[PDB]
């Protein structure tokens, strides 16, 4: 039955996702390979084919599912802050931002691995899909508020979001990561209250 | 003789891939540019990689020889306005359609993550790092981790310098650009 498998092959897509984002956040992208993936999925490396043309086009469908629970655990943390100002909601994000990103498994294949296997043109356009929506609703909310001087929306997201993970990336490679986290979580506090009125 | 090879190729390199793009110039085109046979270019470049690695570090020589020139130019008169200077140098020399192909488009392919990553940090890191340390020293911006806002700067210059080169109204996208670095500046220098 053509059903049977069809259902079968969407179980082994999720299977495999799920295993590859496990083994690959655990020991990186270069120190596990498919055979390993298709043995902890339970699956057959003819049905992981079916799905997945080669190593990297599985570890680009990781990359989506931990940059929508990225997104996801932002908002979380936002909502969870109590911020009641657009100020405070930009303040509660950049925070986040540095907590999400210090996750083990995002550090992993986000900010060590994905660079590499995406590429620059790669890594920038997921980045982009996933943050300049929440980005731009963050300085649209404090420009409407009178929190934030009115200027290009869309230029001021796209190079926050460059410096945020510019910032994420220096603290994922830092001889002392905590140190790293604190002192950039301090200089970005430092620069958005240089900017914000309130 | 092995430098002069080297010199000949790098030039011949950096003027053809600078008009047309890495992927539109082969190395016998650069070979004949230089002089140069086939045999004598790859007895100095293992591959058309490895050229392009050199061309890379003297076209980034370039890029800050000409923002410090642009730099002492404009007449800053503190380190504030120094960083200011900076800002729009780093805006005119990334705006350069051969910088653009070169540093914007070509490099992070040709080198890969890692080592554009690192290429781009051995030019940017030091001159940021100077800028933010005079600027702290005169009372114009608060004593704070130096290496940490570098970072965050080099970034935010970084993405300005791609979000232009790939915009749909780049004339438009460099306006607006500068004015949001700008603000970006004034709220560092008032943090
Ligand atoms: C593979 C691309 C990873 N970059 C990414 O997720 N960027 C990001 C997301 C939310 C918030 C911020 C500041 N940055
Ligand atoms: C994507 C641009 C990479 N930057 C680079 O390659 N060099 C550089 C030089 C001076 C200043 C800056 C910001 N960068």
């Amino acid at each position: 039955k053509r059903r049977t498998q069809e259902e079968r092959s969407a179980a082994t897509r999720e299977a495999l996702i799920t295993g590859a984002r496990k083994l690959w956040g655990l020991r990186g992208y270069a120190e596990v390979g498919t055979p390993e993936i298709a043995t902890e999925a339970g699956v057959t490396r003819g049905a992981m084919y079916h799905q997945f043309a080669d190593k990297a086009a599985l570890f680009r469908d990781v990359v989506e599912v931990v940059e929508q629970d990225v997104m996801a655990r932002m908002a979380t943390l936002v909502a969870a802050s109590g911020a009641a100002t657009p100020a405070d909601a930009i303040r509660a994000a950049v925070d986040a931002w540095l907590e999400v990103s210090g996750d083990p498994e995002v550090r992993q294949l986000i900010l060590l691995d994905a660079p590499v296997v995406l590429g620059w043109a790669g890594f920038r356009d997921v980045a982009q899909r996933y943050s300049l929506g929440m980005t731009e609703q963050l300085i649209t909310e404090a420009i409407r508020a009178g929190q934030l001087a009115r200027q290009p929306v869309r230029p001021l997201a796209q190079v926050l979001i460059g410096a945020l993970d510019e910032a994420a990336m220096f603290i994922a490679t830092a001889d002392d990561p905590k140190r790293a986290r604190r002192e950039t979580r301090q200089v970005l506090r430092r620069l958005i209250d240089g900017m914000l009125n309130g």
